[PDB]
């Protein structure tokens, strides 16, 4: 129903190049620009797409010299018109830049040409495109502190002009009002393409109905949306590459080392991370500041199924002691002519890389982020669980595609080298945090036991944190264990079932606990004190389920901060004003976790009664009195029955 400019031409709206030309030509390539520049500005923080660069402006702008509007004399009709043509030529010029399969967007992880189709006949990445451009020609029409082309930045006053001489900012609304007339540009130019094809029907609401939703608006997260689109798109390709040379590495030095083609391709890769860091780093910082709680990563993990093997925190690293053992990053593991092996305690000479995981904060906060979907509403994630030290375990996932013996053989290993790191670190951390000798590691081998049931609950997929590791990791689980013929009931038994049994007596469960008690003989040996009675039992009890063992953990934490703030303050008691300030400054995010960790044990129990105590009741008898090294890990000044006065309005 549209008598728009079908076979038009816009001056200077030509076919796209901002990934290249399109074959038989070659060049051209625009490149993602995220410093200030005397061309567009400042961008703060934003990188600015090559698709943006290319915008089909047409007869709204002339770049001939500087660069001038051609709408000065332009009316109201005669803009909005220019506005749709120019739009719909965008769409048109996307379609062929796609079709031909330029776009970076456009192209496939390995099968050339084949499969880099959606369900509609319409290229991959069109509609992405086309929505992405639909939101430049929003923010160009309206204020933007980035000046797409030279000049253009006239164009947004002149528009002000002519707005402001029509019947009624008001462009702000003018374009609320003009935007679904806009957006049928982008469909009616859609159906043309069904024309063109032979029994290939169309009919304009394949990109969708609406213009771009509301996330989408902000230009920012558009364009970062676009860059995270691109990044794994590529990255897929720089993995089938490293995999086409390493799996399909000849050791040269005195030992295992890559030297051939696998070294080129993965040199490729490292040089491609070198390079996107700084892109990520930008975009990264930018995006969680507009959007506190945000994450990035989360941004890009859901919009873009490309992006489900990629971890952002591993691959865009900030630790030395990181960039140099996993030179690859991301993909290091496969980039590695080194045995996948982990090394017993007493085992003659070769000892683990004890490799680092990040620092372990004290200072950290509980959180209800990366909590999995079934409510679960209420439950916090302690800060030791969140500094886990499974972070080898994701690179070695990522290796093995096919989850035979293989897989499970190097994930059993990398296992066992994981859980002596964390129990090493966190002796490290909790000893020197202990009170009395015979004290400080009764409160260090609980964080250790807890970790081991929390790595536990990992590989038996019972764990309830499904983060920026353990999501993926519960995904390939499931894959590496679980077949399509068997439901999810036999694959929860097939992971509990590896970890629980078994050459040797020696258990999964066992070598993993066996591996956690060497990490603090190396870490006691350092300070040359004695190993604990503690950690030294060849069995560890029964987990008890995660949320409880966690609500204790939160418990235990609370009663020593309140005695420590509550007594602090009292003992200065104007000079109280200001630890009043401090101890209401941190009781105030434990109100809130409170009745959420309170509110769930209730909705798991108590509630629809069912013979079980109360939240405190419980907690009376897990905290009354001194901690013990094992299943016996609470204490408090105060019995929690003071608590719920204490945490309430």
């Amino acid at each position: 129903s549209c008598d728009l400019q079908a076979t038009n031409y816009i001056r200077g709206c030509q076919s796209k190049t901002y990934d290249g030309k399109i074959f038989p030509g070659k060049g051209g390539e625009k490149q993602w620009i995220c410093k200030d520049t005397i061309i567009h500005g400042d961008t703060n923080g934003a990188c600015i797409p090559p698709r943006t660069q290319n915008l089909c402006v047409g007869e709204l702008w002339d770049k001939s010299y500087g660069g001038r509007s051609n709408i000065k004399q332009d009316t109201k009709e005669l803009l909005k018109e220019k506005i749709k043509n120019a739009i719909h030529k965008e769409t048109e010029l996307l379609y062929e830049y796609h079709d031909t399969g330029t776009a970076i967007i456009s192209k496939n992880d390995k099968k050339g040409q084949k499969g880099k189709n959606d369900p509609n006949g319409l290229p991959k990445g069109f509609c992405h495109a086309v929505q992405r451009s639909f939101i430049d020609y929003k923010n160009m029409i309206l204020g933007t502190s980035v000046n797409i082309y030279e000049h253009i930045g006239k164009l947004q006053e002149d528009i002000k002009k002519i707005i402001e001489k029509g019947t009624p900012e008001n462009v702000n609304a003018w374009w609320k009002g003009i935007e679904r007339e806009m957006w049928d540009a982008v469909r009616c130019a859609i159906t043309k393409i069904n024309k063109k094809n032979n029994n290939g029907i169309f009919n304009g609401d394949e990109c969708g109905v609406s213009p771009p939703t509301g996330n989408d608006e902000d230009q920012s997260v558009s364009w970062f949306k676009e860059w995270g689109e691109q990044f794994c798109i590529e990255r897929l390709r720089y993995e089938q590459n490293i995999r086409e040379a390493c799996t399909i590495c000849i050791n040269s030095k005195s030992g295992d080392k890559i030297q051939g083609a696998c070294k080129r391709k993965c040199e490729k890769y490292k040089k491609y991370i070198s390079e996107k860091k700084q892109e990520w780093d930008k975009q990264k910082t930018k995006y969680e500041n507009k959007y506190v709680g945000k994450s990035a990563s989360d941004l890009l993990k859901e919009n873009y199924p490309e992006c489900i093997s990629a971890n952002f925190d591993f691959i865009f690293n900030d630790n030395i002691e990181y960039k140099t053992y996993y030179p690859y990053g991301d993909y290091s593991s496969i980039c590695s002519c080194e045995q996948v092996k982990y090394y017993k305690y007493n085992n003659a000479e070769k000892k683990n890389n004890k490799l680092l995981c990040y620092e372990k904060d004290n200072d950290m906060t509980w959180s209800k982020k990366y909590i999995k979907k079934l409510s679960l509403e209420g439950v916090y994630v302690p800060p030791r669980r969140q500094q886990l030290c499974l972070y080898e375990l994701f690179p070695i996932i990522i290796k093995n595609e096919e989850g035979m013996e293989k897989a499970k053989e190097e994930l059993l290993e990398t296992l066992q080298i994981v859980a002596e790191r964390e129990a090493y670190y966190l002796w490290k951390q909790y000893n020197p945090t202990g009170k009395g000798i015979d004290d400080a590691n009764k409160k260090a081998c609980c964080a250790i036991r807890g970790s081991f049931y929390d790595l536990e609950d990992i590989i038996k997929g019972n764990d309830l944190v499904h983060d920026e590791y353990t999501k993926y990791i519960d995904s390939k689980l499931n894959e590496i264990f679980g077949s399509s013929d068997t439901n999810d009931i036999d694959t929860k038994r097939a992971r509990t079932d590896w970890w629980e049994n078994e050459p040797d007596r020696k258990t999964i469960r066992q070598l993993v606990w066996d591996a956690m008690q060497s990490g603090v003989r190396y870490a006691v040996e350092e300070k040359n004190e004695n190993f604990p009675l503690c950690m030294g039992v060849e069995h560890i009890g029964i987990a008890k389920p995660q949320f409880i063992r966690w609500l204790e953990e939160w418990t235990n934490e609370f009663c020593e901060k309140y005695t420590k703030y509550f007594e602090d303050m009292k003992s200065k008691c104007i000079e109280c004003k200001k630890a009043c300030a401090n101890y209401a400054n941190w009781l105030n995010p434990k109100r809130i976790e409170w009745n959420g960790m309170s509110n769930y044990y209730n909705k798991i129990y108590r509630k629809s009664m069912i013979m079980a105590p109360t939240v405190i009741d419980y907690l009376n008898k897990r905290c009354h009195g001194e901690i013990n090294g094992n299943y016996i890990c609470c204490s408090c000044k105060n019995i929690g029955a003071y608590q719920t006065t204490s945490g309430t309005v």
